[PDB]
């Protein structure tokens, strides 16, 4: 279909579910569910939720607490205790599943104790308790960026976020001074100017992942690297050939 | 002039025509076009037409009547034999020329069978000759920024190419093969991230062009470049040392001597 | 208070004036203001003024007035002497206090003549701006840089100058005296670099040796310019021509 | 020179220790040329702590000098204290090392046995670098092994148990790595990570290389194929 | 099997031969032959031969005539003028062979008449020219030869063997005059700015040119440089092989 | 004129003059001068002197000093005082003459001591440059001293400071020592071939342009270090060292026109 009958769809959807909560990554896709809940249904029928972990940044919450501000939703913030669980805390290959499960789980007793209809989140077309209302329309990511910049939606998030899970080998267990030193090392390195990068965390070693066309640009900073993440206790600073991925 | 008047130009011929086809390539000023006749006449005189050839992406074609139905238009699909025509396969200097007649005699021909008055095309001040494409944006003495300025005043925010030729040295002739053997290396390295991009062919060898600020960030990649255009069926795979656009970043004095050069 | 009332509050000031002429700077800030006039009062009472001067470049100048045109204003040049005054000849920490003083008085005459009410700026929460009665209605009204993006977005603007380009004059140590010579120099070095790839880039002027500031991030990049640029800004007359092992600032 | 020659004559019948470095390789022809080919034997031992390469072309110079060459095969593993590579692992080697050849020597007839450092007589007679080139060109010598070489346990943290397999990985590594035009590297073991170590003014021109040095250390068994950020040493 | 038996082999020969003429590379195979040449039979015996053409470099035939002088012989330059076989000019596969063939033919011209028994080469452990291999017959490997070279106190030979011209053009295009100077001057030029090992492959208008791999980041530096000097030199396009030296 | 009759031309000299004083710098003409001499005159009658000067670093006379004892050459030390003549103390442009002049009246003033006839240099193609008499060349010195086994001269060139400061500065201890450290914690890194050009608060770094990508990873530590030695800002010169030798024809000449405006 057209973009105008995707966005029908969309409206439609939502005029019937009434009033809504949704949840707010800061993201292209949740900025449009959530900006066209608000063009729909108005403020007050639409409450914004944002996820306060530890296996996320202080920074990317910050960003998008401010961002539904600016957006005009009303915004709440939640937090997440994503380590209570075992399965995460131990670093298990299925961890997935009890982390979505635990955030799920907190947004369907925040939208049930305000009186809205469903939990809204931004998957979109290439979790039962969640309408993800993007992939019912069959948006892409082509679709969400012909909408977005159609609504003058212009300050989402740009570079993607992951839990800082998945830094660390299967069977880590996961501590407050581990994740510390993964995100204080991959902080510094955005401050130079890499957004997109993982420290992978081999105890002692560091093994840093960068897209492959910027590791040239990045030569002129590996001594402020190395010193750097040796201050924060890593040995071993390295480079991985295979790049990001 | 001001804005105002050259939009009621623009209506003033559109309404006069009643019924129109229009060459959409999904570019603004295609884009512009397409709205304001469908804005003055409506959907039932309007035919969008975009034309599918060997010497054009299959994805630039998808996105061409993408954009056209998200305006809401009645689009119409054409695929042109450009290779057909000798002068476009043995690609001589003015087969440019050749190709758009052939275009133009085919969307002459939609016309004509859909009872169109005129076909337009998105052309701005600053083919026709046979044909009787009228540029009404250049008609009614639209500059880039007044394009602009009228596009942002209709709501239109969502538009999108060179023709393959111009890979090829002139005499070289085209083939369906040495074709798809260009157009298949230059998408692996645009999915390395160099979006600008020439494979120009030289037979057996490929003679890559770059924007000269992007070579040392290639670096890393020479030799999976060199595997891949190798099994694309290029001998010898190359990087030329003028760039992409050879002499346009040079001082005042080695640009007119790359230029004498030419 | 909210966005809403905070914009009504813009929306009767702009009301009361009826005419309007907008310095317009091509940010976020300047476009909100032109943007809000021309869809209270009409293209016909807003006139949006872009300054030129020896001291900012024509690529800049000429991006402003095009923005100013493509928002759907009536949009207007002026073209200020800013080497005349004695305080911007002598590049002291000042030379700003009467650039802008020189700047606000052209635009009240600019004013007087189209019979405009106020002049507009598009400051948010300054010397020069107040003796001269220019007004601040976005900072009259209490905004924000949150709010002046969230009314931005709502009116659907997403092009603005998103560069903060800067006066030539900070390429030149305090107590150096600008001449039309050593700024066009500078201003032709900066403007080849910016052509080779470089968008932020500083030629800081040391008499006969030329500094060039790039992000350090870019540095690798400009290895294959090396040569082009040594002969380039030579035949501008640099002697030495050198890259800041430090980077930008 | 002089001093040199005073030492040699003195020691009648000799065996000399050769490396296949220039210090090494003029004690031996310079030997050979005052006690004669019959009373002067070269060794060079074979082990898994060093280069195939390195043996390789050490006994053949040693032939191309004109000397009684014999290589000796040591058994470096076979001690608990280099076998799991603890931090003084440098002394059981060397008394392996050494014990050998006072075997050969002791068994040849040999008076001594003799090394290039800089007994030393080369380091008695007060050479230097620069004077140990001189000298060597002086008899028409060009040949040795430019490369001088450090055992392979230095790529193995201590406490690492060295086996035949490890090494062998850590020595076709570090062997494609100077295929590729750099002579000076380390490929540090950490088990499934390998950490290459470059000259930080070489690392720049190793870009072009990453892609295949990645696939290449992965195939000899490596999981993760790094780049260390503060270089060699 | 001993270096002395072999030595001897290579005495009785050159004794046996009594006056000959050594065709001189300047390696350390044609060294040998030339340094105990000269020592068996004497300086009035034993001429060298420097072969000088348009396939290889002035300055490379200069090398290996003063190198001749070193040794104290009597050196004579020939030029050969290769481009006059068509299997040569033409650039078939087997050019190779006429040139040598070329080669060794003007060789027996200069040792008939200066009455020279046989012409030496230096091939190691032709055929159709009587040209003898004495360092074949005496079984020489390399490391006989180098054995030898410090027993004589030999230390002064090319280290780098040149390459003919050839190798820069595909076989069936026609060398040329030009196109071979062209090709050499490009090879020089890049050598001049510290790229000692390189190659630039001629395709017409196209300049290949052929790098270790591991001096392609010290090149960009120059590639402008490069691109105009090129352009200067005749070529419509520079280009850099991605695949590096003998791609 | 083979090597062969060029040596004999230098023996015939040496021959003549039976009692020498060499100006040792040991770079490679003059280690060739002296070794030459040595083997015409033997040990008795080769007076070779090294200077020793605030203008060049105490690594240069050490190995120096070192390199004539293993020519088994009497080598002895003199200090010149440079910054005792206001012409090289204020560095002007002829700055060179008075300390050429300077050293040259010590050498002599030392020959009489000696008992030597004349003073031999390394100058090649009351002084006496042999070498630059029997007609050699860069490339004769270099077979020559092939021949003769030497394989120990300073591979690098080494000037006097003086050069690394504008004409007209006043040279003290305080800047030459900065110069020098500086210079040295750039060898240090790998660059053997620097230059660190005074300008007051700016340093005016000169790499060989083959160089200079080499060089980035080191950009922080060699800007703070340099600040640390009591520069403001620390450049790279986009020219290079020996800048334009290594350009293509055209733009060669264009530098050497920039050169002489200065
Ligand atoms: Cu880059
Ligand atoms: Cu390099």
């Amino acid at each position: 279909a057209t973009l105008a009958t995707k966005k029908a769809t969309l409206v439609a959807a939502l005029k019937d579910l009434q009033r809504v909560t949704v949840a707010f990554s800061g993201g292209i896709d949740s900025t449009l569910v959530l900006k066209m809940a608000l063009d729909v249904l108005g403020r007050d029928n639409v409450t914004a939720v944002v996820a306060n972990s530890e296996l996320f940044t202080d920074e990317e919450f910050d960003k998008a607490m401010s961002l539904a501000e600016e957006l005009g939703a009303n915004v709440q913030g939640t937090t997440l205790d994503y380590l209570s669980d075992d399965h995460i805390k131990n670093n298990t290959p299925d961890s997935w599943y009890y982390a979505k499960k635990m955030f799920y789980s907190r947004l369907n007793d925040i939208a049930a104790n305000n009186g809205s209809a469903a939990v809204l989140d931004g998957m979109i077309k290439n979790e039962a308790g969640a309408r993800s209302l993007l992939q019912e329309a069959d948006f892409f990511k082509t679709d969400v960026r012909a909408l977005a910049q159609e609504l003058g939606l212009t300050n989402w998030n740009k570079v993607a976020s992951c839990s800082v899970s998945s830094r660390f080998p299967y069977g880590t267990t996961l501590t407050h001074d581990n994740i510390a030193q993964v995100m204080a090392a991959e902080k510094y390195l955005r401050s130079l100017g890499f957004p997109t990068v993982r420290v992978r965390f081999h105890n002692d070693i560091a093994r840093i992942e960068l897209p492959e066309a910027r590791i040239g640009d990045f030569l002129v900073f590996n001594d402020r690297v190395n010193r750097q993440l040796q201050s924060l206790g890593f040995r071993y600073v390295t480079l991985d050939l295979g790049g990001f991925r």
